[PDB]
């Protein structure tokens, strides 16, 4: 049965493997410069210059919410984006030095992007097995890593089995610097999530995507 169980394994990741593309696209010096902006929009957040529903604080994690944001109305699925102006404007920097680049380089699209969305992970941070709800946001989903090197897990069951019994489908690696794209198989048939000990240093993900027209609102 554990034969069987790993060659479904193996298969499934291979499935997962054929809806990611992956490249490093910013270099150590890009990537500082992105970073001093990142640190940026944090401080201005504890300044508490943005509106309450940009801004989502944890205890090993913290989000910003730009252009669009999501979270579950009361009750297709539960999510639901915030009113139209709640969250703050995409600021011009991520414009520039993120998706410019990533449209230069024929990642995605002229004006695809109108979603983007920073998660500042501290060492030990968590996030919960999900698919990126598919009544909300159009694909690819585009992410970009920031700060330090660390993994996203996919096919993430094992987070509701004891230790010992299961273990993730794939961990993909994600290197400062680097854009991950995920379509298909990956963006749309299994779950993703981050295990806290993936998390060793400060970790940052620019989160890149498009928002359907039409996408239910609160
Ligand atoms: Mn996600």
């Amino acid at each position: 049965d554990y034969e069987e169980q790993q060659l479904q394994k193996e298969e499934e990741a291979r499935k997962v493997k054929s809806g990611i593309r992956q490249m490093r696209l910013f270099s150590q010096d890009e990537c500082a410069k992105i970073e001093a902006r990142i640190d940026e929009v944090v401080s201005r957040a504890e300044k508490g210059l943005y509106n309450e529903h940009t801004v989502d604080r944890a205890p090993l994690r913290n989000k910003y919410f730009f252009g669009e944001g999501y979270t579950y109305g009361a009750q297709p699925g539960q999510e639901r984006l915030y009113p139209p102006g709640d969250v703050d404007e995409i600021p011009e920097w991520v414009h520039q030095l993120v998706i410019q680049k990533l449209v230069e380089h024929r990642v995605i699209p002229e004006g695809f992007v109108n979603s983007a969305v920073i998660n500042d992970y501290q060492p030990g941070g968590c996030i919960v097995s999900h698919v990126d709800p598919i009544h909300i946001f159009e694909r690819p989903i585009v992410s970009v890593s920031f700060f330090s090197d660390s993994a996203l897990c996919f096919g993430c069951k094992f987070q509701f089995k004891p230790i010992r019994v299961s273990e993730p489908v794939l961990s993909l690696p994600v290197r400062r610097g680097s854009v991950t794209v995920l379509s298909g198989y990956a963006a749309d048939e299994i779950t993703h999530c981050i295990r806290p000990q993936d998390i060793k240093e400060r970790r940052a993900v620019i989160i890149l995507r498009k928002t359907r027209l039409d996408a239910p609102r609160l």
